[PDB]
């Protein structure tokens, strides 16, 4: 087997011309899409807004065209998932990772309205979700379908062009293009065998699908927290410690949003009525709280700099964290469109700043500022709960641009799946595509 | 379909013996290569020193130039060359084939062969880098524990050494990310499924890192400080870097890989006229070292001044033609020394030039040269070596100037796209192809 490694390595990285252009394609359409689906979820949640604006007086008129809007809205999004396409409920990118598997079908024709659309509603209701979730699925099925339009044959091709629209739709959905690549290449891809794979050809994608963000949303981040301060080696063991803590409760809030789905399809029993029903009812809390308390609900890209800058007391902290622990699980765990994704980057944040409160008090000497242990749990939840840590650092990375701190968010993300690890935890994407696969046989 | 079900379940669960391992390859490849990097500086220092004894006789402080680099080089190419024949040129090459279970680890000669082999190239001042000798040793290291502690498996003998190597880039580099991705984008086996714990590399990239910041903190290798932005109509100047990297990568791997053959007619294979060869180009090093210093060493000294554009153009294109000849002569003699970041000095300079140019075809666009310098400054290496992702992340881990990813993102890919296109290949593939044949024939 010398002899052929001598010719495979000679041979190595030549990309077929036509997967790489196709890749150009994907990600250009990936990113228009990914970009119009933020500004319709951005449209719609102004809109309730101004709503609330036509009943500013009456209070409780007020709480109520708030819930009802979302409500309806939520119903809606429930109902295209629930009608045309049950696969495009949840994130997507667990069935996105059983397309690479070639286990599970890319419906393109049915997905791509109703994840638009079906997230559209979800998202611009408010519910606590991600653009990830949506972007990452229609990014899939962009890229598989481009692949039929074409008639692409091959392995290569199928796998490629799929993870090159995965990677894109990540990408877009946070002007992350590295964090995008790496998703792919650390947990999208075929994670027990041999791949097909083009890096180069992902990147391509990737490019095309930043590049079309950035024509529509430059001048403004996602999120900004400003240069921080850098990280002394004896402040270190912190972050350590901190991982340890998101070590032990990524799989626990594994287990609940696991959990949940179980709980919550007993509310409906898989009746499309009850189910879109509960969505409204969900849906509308969300609406609600994104008026009475704003930061107990939304994608929570708000709060984020905020507690970054530590203008939150220890109180609040507490009480977004628990508050967003369940407006998360109930909006995710019962088949909304939409990801999980960044409201777990919303929950490290708030946990992050928590401990760097504490850190400060407890060691003036370090001359902390909690800001920083904001940074380092931000991709932690993601590190622990998702079992990605490469991916969400690269990300955190990518939307605070503060690498002095690289040492902390590294140490932090790895003490996260260590003990992620070591406290029988399962990363959730995957075990949810598990509990997705298992069940296609259950029924057998 | 049932496998996968239970494979899901059971992802991502690495023994925790090769964790433990792990944090340990990576602590000891931290200070193996702190004690190389502090070994290299101090050796360059002495020579300074004695050229300031003779600080006077131009002609015989030309000659104490010459001279201590000489014998510096010969002691280097005689340690390869006698104990250990395969610490010579990079060893990046030569890990990647060990994890391909084609070439074998002998630690036992190369980390000291290495270690004082590549002390003496490197601390004479040849244009070499660190990765190479760090790269290689951390691999072996990642292989000695291995070997001691007896861990049984292919998955610990693959990731130990995988580990090794990510710490060695790591630690060479302070950059910890771009040590991981160069495993998992090129160092690890490329045409076949392999046990190599992502997580566990991250550990020992981890420790090795923490053990460098113990040693170098608060100066960075590369300051360039923060530059300016790159509009969107700017992005197209960036897709033409890279396209030029593009040609030009496998050009220069023609060069490297035929100034490989050409020097070895000059020694035929033998051990004398070889270490003697060596001390000639050795020696260059240390006089060019002097009176054009720019184009001798490992470069990181030129790249701030390049990408603030202290510069001349004229200069640049100085620098650059006389870094590609002290280059080629450094690595394709066999030296123990990498290519790896002399081709960071390539690009930022052939970048710089095209700054510019562009700067005064194009004031509109308000441009500032050392933009396109950060962009071209991995290019080669994704134009030559072809690990775009693992170069972008590097210089984004060394220069600090994320507004610039774009250009980076955009220039690395128009050279790897065209590297492919122009009939190249990925240079320390070609090098395993090479030595993997002459062993087969």
């Amino acid at each position: 087997r010398r002899r052929q490694l001598i010719r495979q390595l000679l041979e190595r990285d030549k990309t077929p011309l036509a997967i790489l252009f196709m890749a150009a394609v994907v990600g250009t359409l990936v990113g228009l899409a990914a970009v119009a689906f933020d500004k319709g979820v951005a449209w719609l949640q102004n809109q309730r807004m101004g709503a609330l604006v036509h009943t500013a007086d009456n209070y409780p008129l007020l709480l109520t065209v708030a819930f009802l809007c979302s409500a309806v809205l939520a119903m809606f999004g429930y109902f295209l998932v629930r009608k045309y396409a049950p696969e495009a409920g949840g994130s997507g990118i667990p069935e996105i990772e059983g397309a690479l598997e070639d286990q599970r079908p890319v419906r393109w024709w049915r997905v791509l309205p109703v994840k638009f659309f079906g997230g559209l509603g979800t998202l611009g209701g408010g519910m606590v979700l991600g653009r990830e979730g949506p972007t990452v699925q229609i990014g899939g099925n962009i890229g598989r379908m481009v692949l039929d339009i074409f008639r692409l044959k091959g392995d290569e091709a199928r796998h490629t062009l799929l993870a090159t629209g995965a990677a894109a739709g990540l990408a877009a959905a946070f002007n992350a293009p590295l964090a995008g690549i790496l998703f792919i290449i650390e947990e999208m891809r075929p994670q027990f065998r041999y791949t097909l794979i083009s890096i180069k050809a992902v990147f391509i994608g990737v490019i095309m699908s930043t590049i079309m963000y950035r024509i529509f949303n430059h001048e403004v981040a996602l999120i900004d927290v400003g240069k921080l301060s850098d990280a002394p080696l004896n402040t270190l063991w912190l972050y350590l410690i901190l991982g340890i803590i998101f070590g032990i409760f990524g799989p626990i809030f594994n287990k609940w949003v696991l959990g949940m789905q179980d709980l919550l399809h007993r509310v409906h029993g898989g009746n499309i009525t009850k189910w879109v029903l509960m969505g409204g009812a969900i849906g509308g809390l969300c609406g609600l709280l994104g008026f009475v308390a704003p930061a107990t609900s939304g994608g929570g890209f708000n709060l984020i700099p905020i507690a970054t800058a530590g203008n939150f007391s220890m109180g609040m902290l507490v009480f977004i964290f628990v508050a967003r622990v369940i407006t998360t699980l109930l909006c995710f765990s019962s088949g909304a469109p939409g990801g999980i994704f960044a409201p777990m980057l919303a929950l490290g944040t708030v946990l992050g700043t928590a401990f760097g409160m504490v850190a400060v008090e407890l060691f003036p000497q370090y001359h902390l500022e909690a800001g920083t242990f904001a940074i380092a749990g931000m991709g932690a939840l993601l590190a622990a709960s998702i079992r990605a840590p490469l991916t969400g650092i690269i990300l955190v990375l990518e939307m605070t641009d503060n690498y002095q701190l690289i040492l902390p968010m590294i140490i932090t993300g790895l003490g996260a799946t260590l003990l992620a690890q070591f406290t029988g935890g399962k990363p959730l994407y995957s075990a949810i595509l598990a509990r997705t696969l298992a069940k296609q046989e259950a029924e057998q």
